């Protein structure tokens, strides 16, 4: 498939400083759905602001789970079957901390802004959309962790 190597190319310049990245994504995520901020728990206390989310050691380390189940996509961007059992998991888990479906497309836009912003020009049409196909793979996977 051309998509895969669109894909993993894209990748390579992200994934050489993932937290940085994905910081950008979470900002822009916030930007875009302020509400989704009260789901990070951590010791039984809510975030006031977005940006007290950027001291938080656990948010961070969040951000870098994140990166890594992407990171897991991409390198079997090929066949994602492989990863369908865990993923529907990691949704369940997402339905559990309060996540709802709906705010699968406001987390595939911020990741599209994080690549747009970091590729700049590299960022193609043709690699937004691999990169929309790879991210609704995921979803799709994830999905099922709300069973139905
Ligand atoms: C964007 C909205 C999201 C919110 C509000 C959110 C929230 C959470 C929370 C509250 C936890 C539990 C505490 C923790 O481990 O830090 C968690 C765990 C996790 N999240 Fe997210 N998350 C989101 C998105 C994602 C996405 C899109 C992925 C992956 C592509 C991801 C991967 C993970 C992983 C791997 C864990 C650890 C799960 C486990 O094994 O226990 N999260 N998330």
């Amino acid at each position: 498939r051309p998509e895969s190597e669109l894909i993993r190319q894209s990748w390579r310049v992200v994934s050489r400083s993932p937290l940085e990245h994905g910081t950008v994504l979470f900002a822009r995520l916030f930007a875009l759905e302020p509400s989704l901020l009260p789901l990070f728990q951590y010791n039984g206390r809510q975030f006031s602001s977005p940006e007290d989310s950027l001291s938080s050691p656990e948010f961070l380390d969040h951000i870098r789970k994140v990166m890594l189940v992407i990171d897991a996509a991409v390198t079997n961007v090929e066949d994602l079957s492989s990863l369908e059992e865990y993923l529907t998991s990691l949704g369940r888990k997402h339905r559990a901390v309060g996540f709802r479906l709906s705010s699968f497309s406001t987390v595939g836009e911020s990741l599209l802004y994080m690549l747009e912003k970091s590729l700049g020009p590299d960022f193609t049409p043709a690699t937004r959309t691999a990169w929309s196909r790879l991210y609704g793979a995921v979803v799709q996977a994830m999905s099922r962790g709300w069973d139905g």
